[PDB]
């Protein structure tokens, strides 16, 4: 319960002096997840958990210092809550549509799916965070940002985009959608200003729902992604045609 939580927080060196992190961890993570994090720490993948980056309805995201490839890396640790709507994105994906989606296994299969989508995208040259490892409902990946503060998402940039190469940023997004579709053969299926981050270039995040092109709604998901992106960049002065961008992505 609460004693079980405190021991793992102590073990993870998540201290009260660190602001509200400890109170947040203790509420958003349950005993089973904390144990998994401790397993990853004791195995040597995690050096030290840090700040809480995001708390959500499906997942929570934390900063961590860890080790991957025998080097110390800044990590984002993305954790799916052990406890619906996502199902069309799970069933109907060929890689999972003949598998046993048990209720008590479902969240773990989702985490796995995101990890495999990250590897798939990354290896096809799409800008996503380098995936490092995963265990149960825990994903360890490359931290996008510096000095423990996450790069802004596009929506967090907002008007600041007018102070940037907004057309260039748009073209970066389109090029990544095109690589995702053509080389990785995936459709993001929830692409928006809420899951594109920007440092010196764009990175796509939140790939749990991405489906291969063999998913029967894949082309519908794509056009939804493309319309979504064009409409968002329209607010910041990017003039783009749906037809042309969709053809560009698909290779027509
Ligand atoms: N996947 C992932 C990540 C999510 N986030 C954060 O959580 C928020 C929720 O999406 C987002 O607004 C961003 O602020 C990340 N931050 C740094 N590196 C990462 N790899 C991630």
């Amino acid at each position: 319960d609460l004693k079980k939580i405190e021991s793992y927080l102590d073990k993870l060196r998540i201290k009260e002096k660190d602001g509200e992190e400890r109170k947040i961890y203790a509420e958003v993570l349950d005993g089973r997840t904390l144990k998994t994090l401790y397993k990853l720490s004791a195995k040597g993948y995690i050096t030290a958990m840090g700040g809480v980056i995001s708390t959500g309805k499906e997942a929570n995201v934390f900063y961590a210092d860890g080790v991957f490839d025998g080097k110390p890396v800044a990590m984002a640790v993305k954790i799916y809550r052990i406890e619906d709507k996502m199902d069309e994105y799970l069933y109907g994906d060929e890689r999972f549509d003949m598998r046993r989606i048990s209720p008590k296994e479902k969240v773990f299969i989702w985490t796995e799916k995101e990890f495999r989508n990250l590897e798939r995208a990354k290896e096809a040259g799409v800008s996503v965070p380098q995936p490092y490892t995963y265990m149960k409902n825990v994903l360890l990946m490359e931290f996008i940002g510096e000095d423990e503060l996450p790069a802004p998402t596009l929506v967090e940039l907002g008007r600041e985009l007018k102070e940037l190469d907004v057309e260039g940023i748009f073209n970066d997004v389109v090029e990544n959608v095109k690589r995702l579709y053509q080389e990785a053969e995936l459709v993001h299926a929830d692409l928006s200003e809420y899951n594109i981050m920007y440092i010196d270039k764009v990175y796509f995040i939140d790939m749990g729902q991405a489906v291969t092109l063999r998913h029967p709604m894949a082309e519908s998901y794509l056009e939804r992604d493309v319309r979504n992106i064009i409409r968002f960049f329209s607010k910041y002065g990017v003039k783009a045609d749906f037809e042309e961008m969709l053809k560009e992505v698909k290779g027509e």
